[PDB]
């Protein structure tokens, strides 16, 4: 089998990207955003804390004929980013652009933390990190791909991010028409329940390449680039007026700049995001301070390649019984 969904940013900064999925029996359809960066399928629903739903479309598992409560099962997660969501959980039918999955572990959320609360375009996530983070208790669950991929007619997704475009999520097969040249596969670490990997180095604009070992994870669900601190200052220091800001957390940049390309290596391969992708915009609106897209590392205990880097590029998430990562160009 294989599948394949549309995924479209949420807003006009690429903030996070929504792919629709098929929940229960007759389906209910909730946009959710698929993390490469965790392994819990979680939603809004019936049961979530009434205040604490603002726009959001629900599952209410009580209007599906295929769900059934996973007696005694809880769950509770808390994000890099300081969000959290937690509540009990149900099995049903799942289905992600025509792949479906019976019995996938659905988490229905009770309560949510206030920035999913004031999210009205998120119903909730889809983790396809590796199944040991996933956060259900007593009995772990497995994630959508993980109980997919025996069925797949080979055990990959593929993530194809747009910039300020729709993109595509795969199941099952790779779309040689979807990238240019060809896929530089490297080794992924699962130790900490990661696609964690090793850049081979990076380059500013038209700078020459620094060889040099960058250890990160693969996260469609971090929206910025997260790299160490000597990096991000040697990026930053090409653009007039650039500066760390305690105030706002992070680089800013005049608004009125032409940002520099930044380039990271995959084996001997590159990939290349233009300066455009690294814009995030004024910090506050009508602001001539724009907020950037490559940020340090120095306080998270991890380098993240987010979706300001995998969409500059057609990423490869390889399941076989020996994980890897692909990169191309496209
Ligand atoms: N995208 C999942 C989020 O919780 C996350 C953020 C940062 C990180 F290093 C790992 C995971």
């Amino acid at each position: 089998s294989t599948g394949s969904a549309t995924t479209t940013p949420i807003d006009s900064l690429d903030d996070a990207y929504i792919t629709p999925v098929q929940i229960g029996t007759p389906a209910q359809t909730l946009n959710l955003d698929f993390d490469t960066g965790s392994s819990d399928l979680w939603v809004f629903s019936s049961e979530t804390t009434a205040s604490e739903v603002d726009g959001q479309t629900i599952y209410t598992p009580s209007k599906s004929t295929t769900a059934k409560l996973l007696s005694g099962a809880t769950w509770s997660i808390s994000y890099g980013d300081g969000s959290s969501s937690s509540g009990d959980v149900y099995t049903d039918t799942v289905s992600v652009g025509g792949l479906t999955v019976t019995g996938q572990a659905v988490e229905s959320a009770k309560k949510v933390s206030s920035s999913f609360t004031e999210d009205s375009t998120i119903d909730g996530l889809l983790g396809l990190a590796f199944s040991t983070l996933n956060t259900v208790s007593p009995t772990q669950q497995k994630t959508f791909f993980d109980n997919a991929k025996a069925s797949l007619d080979s055990p990959v997704f593929t993530a194809d991010l747009g910039y300020h475009a729709p993109g595509t999520y795969n199941f099952g097969f790779i779309d040689t028409t979807a990238y240019t040249g060809s896929i530089t596969y490297t080794a992924v670490s699962t130790k900490q329940g990661f696609w964690e990997w090793t850049s081979t180095g990076y380059a500013v604009g038209s700078g020459t390449f620094k060889s040099t070992s960058i250890d990160g994870i693969a996260d469609t669900g971090t929206t910025l680039l997260y790299l160490p601190a000597t990096v991000v200052s040697a990026y930053w220091a090409q653009v007039s007026g650039a500066k760390s800001s305690s105030s706002v957390g992070g680089y800013v940049f005049p608004c009125s700049a032409t940002l520099p390309s930044f380039t990271f290596g995959v084996g001997s391969a590159r990939i290349v995001i233009p300066g455009d992708y690294i814009d995030f915009g004024p910090i506050s609106t009508g602001s001539s301070s724009c907020f950037g897209g490559i940020q340090s590392s120095a306080g998270i205990g991890i380098n993240i390649f987010g979706d300001v880097a995998l969409k500059a590029a057609f990423v490869v998430f390889n399941g076989a019984t020996t994980p890897t990562l692909g990169f191309a160009s496209k």
